[PDB]
């Protein structure tokens, strides 16, 4: 269980009384302004290896809904791109929206998609995700945006239990599922330095955001939408609208891997 969450009383608006890093130096997320976010050729392309991976639960843990992964080896990792080493997946989640004109957490040139998945990675040269929070670079955390319209296959084996977790604390067995499939055509990307979007707002993150979404349904999105935030029993608070507003960029460049 946990304090804090997306309503005008613990919301993101208020986040700094309890972590006063929310108002620090490289908060996530922000807008992508293409007209200053600078080509980087030195970039290296972006290496996803999933075929290993071994999924394990989804929970609805009060902010969202997670998929964890089984960690304990190098099976699903990200490597390339604007990486040092080997990150191994953890979880994913989203952030969506009430209304599909809002959901995302990253913007391009102001511009709010109808969710956000993150992909949440650390770095192998630490112990544990525990260590590598405490460090700048962490964690790597891949971020795809969700557009509506056509459904996405690989989706619909989570849209389909999300019935059973709806509220806070409620989860199940999540095995066998395949992350390669909600990732886009795609892999263009931008990248920069960042923190957690979500206490604690550590300053840990090598943002990977996608460039090209992908396409979900409106039945898909609407099973997000009937999630709740309260546990059970409690008052109703449906799950939407679970993201933090961009944050200012301060000293950082955004780069991109494409031209
Ligand atoms: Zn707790
Ligand atoms: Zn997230």
């Amino acid at each position: 269980h946990h304090h804090w969450g997306y309503g005008k009383h613990n919301g993101p608006e208020h986040w700094h009384k309890d972590f006063p890093i929310a108002k620090g130096e490289r908060q996530s997320p922000v807008d992508i302004d293409t007209h200053t976010a600078k080509y980087d050729p030195s970039l290296k392309p972006l290496s996803v290896s999933y075929d290993q991976a071994t999924s394990l639960r989804i929970l609805n843990n009060g902010h969202s809904f997670q998929v964890t992964f089984d960690d304990s080896q190098d099976k699903a990792v990200l490597k390339g791109g604007p990486l040092d080493g080997t990150y191994r997946l953890l979880q994913f989640h989203f952030h969506w929206g009430s209304l599909d004109g809002q959901g995302s957490e990253h913007t391009v040139d102001k511009k709010k998609y109808a969710a956000e998945l993150h992909l949440v990675h650390w770095n192998t040269k630490y112990g544990d995700v525990g260590k590598a929070v405490q460090q700048p670079d962490g964690l790597a955390v891949l971020g795809i945006f969700l557009k509506v319209g056509s459904a996405k296959p690989g989706l619909q084996k989570v849209v389909d239990v999300l019935d059973s977790i709806k509220t806070e604390g409620k989860s199940a067995d999540f095995t066998n599922f395949d992350p390669r499939g909600l990732l886009p055509e795609s892999l263009d990307y931008w990248t920069y330095p960042g923190s957690l979007t979500t206490p604690p707002l550590a300053e840990c993150v090598t943002w990977i955001v996608l460039k090209e979404p992908i396409s979900v349904s409106s039945e898909q999105v609407l099973k997000f939408r009937k999630l709740n935030f309260n546990g059970e029993g409690e008052p109703e608070e449906l799950m939407v609208d679970n993201w933090r507003p961009a944050q200012p960029l301060k000293n950082r460049q955004i780069k991109a891997s494409f031209k």
